[PDB]
């Protein structure tokens, strides 16, 4: 073991094609690298290491960041650094971070992915638990090679009334219960603007040949600081939502509840699930906007919608199937149908709707073992937008 022996790098091939329609046609496509490095951690109870984040994207307004003329640049590139040291399987890291966490996760749903700013220490000493606490400044958005501050709906983007926040702070962990059960309990917190808990539960159900999966999640959001002020409110420190008399921005008041079950068998793959916004205020996660991208952690997250706003009620089918079983092992398909209602507005109640599907393939063996292929089409109406997106990843060894 040492910062030497247990180094290691990567490097990731992206070819990123998208288009979309809306009632405006765009098209953007770009090659994506993406190359990691992790070293090991030096010799002593307190190791130290570095890792290193290079991202590099050229072109061939979600995908790339402009010039001063409005035009996309060329190509873009980033590095971020990342100190840490450890401490048994106690790790501290500070820099570039990328949290998948269900009060705050990463989007990389263009070229390039985000990344945050921030300082963290994960646990897995305590028996069955993975914790986790830390503290966010800055965002680099998928389409951009600058941090900013954090923020959300209803604040965010970059008009002069615009407002945000430098301070993130989170913390929480999941408990695995028994080879079946983990259960999982969340806080965040955007200075300013919110703080949110969360409780989350998965279950695996052997039925016979199939098995049955459990995803539960509750969220509870409130205000923080100077949302929770008339005067903090008036100065733009407000989210998205719908507060009566045509008022769509407002004090951050939000319970998310959802159940979402699939049953899988044979290859086969089939999901039902529901998901209820109560409350003035859209549920609340981390959102620059200017197309930099975010990710709610909602069963409803799909392709173009979240269904994310004040008191949608939203039900959702999936279906999957795996070719494996059948003879085409690395070939999946998806899809999944969402309908929202009850959306408040100022028009009254309103509803959408989205279909999605991704049709993956993954060469399994061979020269070109893990060469993957993936078609997303998703269709979204609400009140319209198409979208289609194509891509060719590839995954490679650099020790």
């Amino acid at each position: 073991a040492g910062f030497i022996e247990d180094s290691k790098a990567s490097l990731t091939l992206r070819n990123f094609y998208i288009n979309t329609d809306n009632r405006s046609k765009q098209e953007e496509w770009g090659q994506g690298f993406i190359l990691n490095y992790q070293s090991g951690f030096t010799q002593g109870t307190v190791g130290f290491g570095v890792d290193a984040l290079g991202l590099l994207g050229v072109r061939l307004g979600t995908v790339f960041p402009l010039e001063s003329n409005g035009e996309p640049v060329h190509d873009f590139a980033s590095l971020g650094l990342t100190a840490k040291a450890k401490v048994s399987n106690t790790e501290f890291r500070y820099g570039t971070l990328q949290p998948k966490l269900p009060v705050v996760t990463y989007n990389d749903g263009r070229l390039l992915p985000v990344t945050f700013e921030g300082g963290q220490v994960t646990s897995t000493d305590l028996k069955d638990f993975t914790l986790v606490a830390g503290q966010l400044e800055h965002s680099k958005g998928r389409n951009s090679t600058d941090n900013r501050s954090l923020s959300i709906a209803g604040a965010n983007g970059s008009s002069a009334s615009s407002r945000d926040s430098n301070k993130f702070y989170y913390a929480g962990g999941d408990y695995k219960v028994n080879k079946d059960l983990t259960l999982q309990y969340y806080y965040g917190n955007l200075d300013d603007f919110y703080k949110q808990h969360f409780l989350g539960l998965i279950h695996n159900w052997q039925i016979g040949p199939g098995v049955l999966k459990t995803d539960l999640r509750a969220f509870d959001s409130s205000s923080d600081g100077k949302n929770g002020s008339r005067s903090g409110r008036a100065d733009g420190y407000v989210s998205s939502g719908y507060y009566g008399s045509g008022v769509t921005k407002g004090e951050v008041d939000n319970r998310a509840f959802s159940g979402l079950f699939t049953y899988t068998v044979s290859g086969h793959s089939i999901g039902a699930g529901y998901q209820i916004l109560n409350g003035d205020s859209d549920f609340p996660f981390l959102n620059r906007g200017d197309g930099e991208g975010s990710t709610a952690y909602l069963i409803t997250d799909v392709q173009i919608g979240k269904f994310q706003r004040a008191g949608e009620r939203t039900w959702q089918v999936r279906y999957g199937y795996d070719f494996a079983t059948v003879g085409v092992p690395g070939l999946t398909f998806n899809t999944i149908y969402l309908s929202g209602d009850k959306i408040k507005t100022a028009r009254g109640d309103q509803s959408e709707w989205e279909r999605d599907i991704s049709l993956a393939y993954v060469i399994p063996d061979g020269t070109f073992k893990g060469l993957g292929f993936t078609w997303k089409n998703a269709s979204f109406r609400s009140g319209d937008q198409d979208e289609n997106r194509l891509i060719v990843s590839y995954t490679l060894p650099l020790l």
